[PDB]
């Protein structure tokens, strides 16, 4: 179920997966019918994948709990509603769906998926193991990067392969892009968040679905931290106190170094670790965030 | 297989379909496999990617040299390999036609570890045949302006008013295009289209130059719209569809246009004409 650092605010469920159900491990519900990850097939007809006609977001469930489900339909929806997609179910019967294919995935730590695409519009939702950007040690002890000197985005899946391949031939992690502009764009798969002054920056082009940023803003606020959705600067990358990764998929990484450079002291940053251990804090505490899945 | 009017430019082969072959009436091929169109499945995981539309109209495919090499340059850029070459996707193509015995078909290829998708399914009409002979009915939406969000909400307001169609314009009140569709005005014997994954459109400008026609790709404001002489669709799906009526008030003598009549004619002759756009189907 992949080791985590032992003392450390990340943990999996200590359980016992029934695997004599063919649900076990992974479900996705499709037209109407919930089935094992494994045997979820769409047809190619689906004019969502076909022509990137189809609105997403990603959820995760930690310790049987799922994170926000209700503000992720709320986006899902919006999106729905710019895309004039009817996905034909309401907000209560997705959200009992989502808990559903958790639920009889048997999974306490999931990564989870809402799509719904212009078919006869259809929606799928699917529940599989939690997925790590960074592995959990990485999260705790701080992670490396370089700015790749062979890609830029403009001011494309395949570009963040290629920054990624450059970092890891360049003997570091993962690559943060610039863009044409020589502002902070994104890293393969996250994005980037710099802490300078005790204020926190992050690029304004939110390509991620996720909603672990707007936590980490929130966070931020309650932790009497400006947060701003900005452009930020290549100087402002290269003189950060601290540069953090978040995305759903592992949440909020330190980034110890940038181009062989230590940021601060060369190990994660005093508010990357206040924000990381409260993100996984949330993930225990009743309240409005979570709700506890039936298994 | 869908009525046409009777006598038009716009008739369907006549032919019967062998279903004890499970190919027939539509194909997929999905990484070396070729499947029953319903059969097309792909892993939820799997669902970056480039694709050209084309069609085949009386067993033969309209120009799938320009559409393959339009497919492929699309390609290199987004960092996408090909996996096979224009031969191959051409046989590939040509056979998923035939597996299907459908002499009229919509066909798409799909570049998206690289998987590349191909079928040919029954011939889609984003108007229907009636109508690209008589014509259509158009508004331009006054709640949206310019993603097939915006071309849905333009058909919405479209329908809400009486119209069958929309015809978008930009921030810049210059015309974009409608949902499925390009825009080509006719002024003074000129051809413009607004400057915006179908050859239809370059083959009706080629056509036009060959009539003595001049034809530009540029902006066409709301006013050359509003003046136009004639309007017209033009799409993969269904070709060259005259636009009789412009917010409830007639383009002309409130019929199809003479160029885009003749435009039109010749396109749909363009199938039935042996040359180097179109290749007959082996079935």
């Amino acid at each position: 179920r992949e080791d985590t650092p032992a003392g450390s605010v990340i943990q999996y469920s200590d359980y016992e997966i029934d695997y004599s159900s063919p649900f076990a491990g992974g479900v996705a519900w499709i037209e109407g019918e919930y089935l094992p990850a494994e045997d979820a097939k769409i047809s190619i007809f689906d004019t969502g994948f076909g022509h990137s006609d189809l609105t997403y977001t990603v959820a995760h469930v930690w310790h049987g709990n799922i994170f926000r489900l209700g503000d992720h339909l709320d986006r899902l929806l919006d999106g729905a509603r710019k895309l004039r997609l009817d996905s034909g179910y309401t907000k209560d019967e997705l959200a009992d769906i989502t808990k559903k294919c958790v639920s009889l995935s048997q999974l306490r730590e999931s990564f989870v998926n809402l799509t719904i695409t212009r078919g006869t519009h259809q929606v799928y939702i699917y529940a599989i193991p939690y997925l790590w950007a960074f592995p959990p040690a990485e999260q705790i002890f701080g992670t490396t990067a370089v700015v790749p000197r062979h890609v830029r985005r403009a001011g494309q899946w395949g570009d963040l392969t290629a920054a990624s391949f450059e970092a890891k031939d360049r003997g570091a992690r993962t690559a943060i892009l610039m863009d044409a502009d020589n502002c902070v764009a994104e890293g393969p798969g996250f994005n980037v968040c710099i802490v300078k002054d005790g204020k926190l920056a992050s690029p304004s082009r939110n390509a991620l679905p996720g909603i672990t940023r707007k936590t980490v803003f929130e966070i931020a606020g309650a932790m009497g931290i400006e947060a701003a959705l900005r452009d930020v600067t290549s100087h402002e990358l290269y003189d950060a106190d601290e540069i953090m990764a978040v995305t759903t998929a592992g949440g909020v990484t330190p980034i110890n170094t940038l181009d062989g450079v230590p940021i601060g002291d060369g190990e994660p940053g005093p508010v990357t670790v206040a924000i990381r251990d409260r993100f996984w804090a949330l993930m225990d505490e009743p309240g409005p965030l979570i709700e506890a899945i039936q298994y």
